[PDB]
DNA sequence: GAGGCCTTCGGGCTCATAACCCGAAGGGA
DNA sequence: TCTCCCTTCGGGTTATGAGCCCGAAGGCC
C-alpha cells in the first residue's frame, strides 16, 4: 500500500514543492549513484541536498531521523520530513554530520528546553543565505 | 515568478495529491506532449492536463482557460484540446490548496474561459462547483477500465 | 555498483523511443514494476528495461529476470548497441536466464534471435490499440 | 511532421549518453524554464550544459546553430542573446554524423547570431569553431579549475 | 419588468521553450 | 594586380509550452 519507498518518496516531492515555492530551479539527478537526491538553483548557484524523512517514535510526542553515510558523504543541505505536520528540518552538511547516530526533533507545545536541531526547523534561509555568500566568493 | 514558476507549482501540487492516494506518477520528457501528467491508478493509466489558475480582480474569483494560443507578427490563432488529448484536467487555486478535477469533455465543452467561485456568493452557482475534489471521478474511470 | 549499467541501458531506450517520434514518461521513485512507458501515437505502453552481460565460456549475451502489466521489455547489450524487445508473454515464457546470440556462427539461433530490433511489434501492439476504441 | 521539440530532446538525449560514457554524473530539471538544458557532475564539480541541435544550411553545406534565444509568440519580435552566467558550456550537437561541439559560454555568447561548423572536405580557411569539435576536455579544465 | 449582481464567450495579450531562413557584409587567401 | 571563396552577422520565420485581460451579451433572482 505505502511502504517506507513510498514515504521517502513524498518528502523528495514535498522538498521540491518547497524549493518551487522559493522561486529557485530544482535538478533531479539520473540514478541512485549520487550522493545527494535533489539540487537546488538558487538564483544561479547550484546546492546539492540530501532528502530525509523521520518517523514518529516510541510513545513520545517527538519525531526521529537517521544519517547512514555507511550504505556517501558530501552534500550541502539536509532536509528532514514530518509527514503529519507537514514541516521541514533544514541542516547544513557540518551541523548534519556532527550528530552522532539518530537526531531528535521535537515538535509539541514548548514550555521545555528544545535540543539543538530546534533552531534549524524550517531553516530555509539558511540555504537562501549559502548560495549569497558563494556568489561573493567567486 | 514567470508564467512557467507558476505552471510547475500546480503541476507539483497535483503530483502530491496523487501520491497521498497511493496513486502511481509518471513525468512525462519535455513540454511537448498534449498532458502534463499520468497518474497509475489500480493498474490502468490516466493522463491529466494541469491548469493554474488566476483571481480575477473585478468579480473576486479563480479562472482557468481551456484553449492553446499562438501569436505571430500578422495573426493568431488558436488550438483547443480534443477528447483523446488527456483523460482528465485539474485547475488548481495556489492561495486556498485546492483542485478541482474535469473530465475532458466537461473541460472542453466550455467556451474560453471557466470561473471557479469560491465565495458564499448565495447565487446557485455555475456547474463547475459539482467538482470540487473530484478526486472519486478519476479513481471511477479506473474502475472503469479495469474489467475485461 | 552496476546501478550505471541499468542507467545506460534506459538512457539507450529513452532515446530509441524519442528516435521514433514517440512520447517517453519516467515513474517517480521505484515502487511500480515498469520502469518506462512510452506514448505511441496516443497509446500507452510499459516496458522493462534490462542490460546484460557477456558469457564467460561462450560468445553469448545473458539477461535475467525477476497478461496484466508491463506488456512490453527491451534488453541492452552496450559494445554491440543493440535491443531486444520481448513482448511481457514471451518475456515470462523463460526458465531465468534468456540467452542472446550475436555472433555469425551458422548455428541454428535461438528462438531469442527473432526479437532483434523488433520495435515494430511496439508500433503493432499501438494500433492494434485503437483497434478496441 | 512532429517537429521541433522532439529533435532538441534527441540531442538533449544524446548529450545525455555522452556525459554517462565519461563517467559523469546528469542532472535534469525542472520543467523549460532555465537558461540550461543539463548539468553534469564533473569530478565533484557542477556544470551547466545547454544543448543545442544542428541543421543541414543547404546553401553552405555546413551545420549551423543560433546563438541568441529567439523568443516569440508575442506580435513582437525580441531577440535576447545569453548571460556569461547563464550556463558554462553550450555543446551543439551533429546527429547523423553522431558529433559534438563544446563551446564555453564567453566563445558561444561572443558570436553576432549564427555560428557555423564546416564538417566537410577542402576548404580555404577554418571555422573559429574547428578547434572545438569534441573538445569535452575544455569542461574537463574548468572543473578542476573550480575545485581551489 | 428593473437595475443590478453575476457568468459565459471570443477577441486581444506576454512570458518561456525549441529549430530555421537569407541577404549582404567583408576579411583570408 | 588577390576578386572569388565562404564565414559571419542582423534582419526575417515557424512550432510548442505557461498564465492572463476585458468587454459586449445575457442569465439569476
Ligand atoms: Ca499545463
Ligand atoms: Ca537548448
Amino acid at each position: 500500500m505505502g511502504s517506507t519507498k513510498l514515504k521517502g518518496d513524498i518528502a523528495q516531492q514535498a522538498a521540491i514543492m518547497r524549493a518551487l515555492k522559493m522561486g529557485w530551479g530544482v535538478l533531479k539527478p539520473l540514478g541512485d549513484r549520487l550522493s545527494y537526491d535533489l539540487v537546488f538553483d538558487v538564483e544561479g548557484i547550484l546546492l546539492k541536498v540530501q532528502v530525509k524523512s523521520s518517523w514518529k517514535s516510541e510513545k513520545t510526542g517527538n519525531y526521529v531521523v537517521d544519517n547512514r553515510r555507511t550504505r556517501g558523504n558530501d552534500f550541502d543541505f539536509a532536509v528532514a520530513y514530518v509527514e503529519e505536520l507537514e514541516l521541514f528540518y533544514v541542516f547544513p552538511v557540518d551541523v548534519f554530520i556532527s550528530y552522532g547516530s539518530e537526531i531528535h526533533l521535537v515538535e509539541t507545545d514548548k514550555r521545555q528546553r528544545k535540543p539543538r536541531s530546534f533552531g534549524y526547523r524550517e531553516a530555509w534561509h539558511l540555504i537562501l543565505q549559502k548560495g549569497a555568500a558563494q556568489k561573493e566568493t567567486s
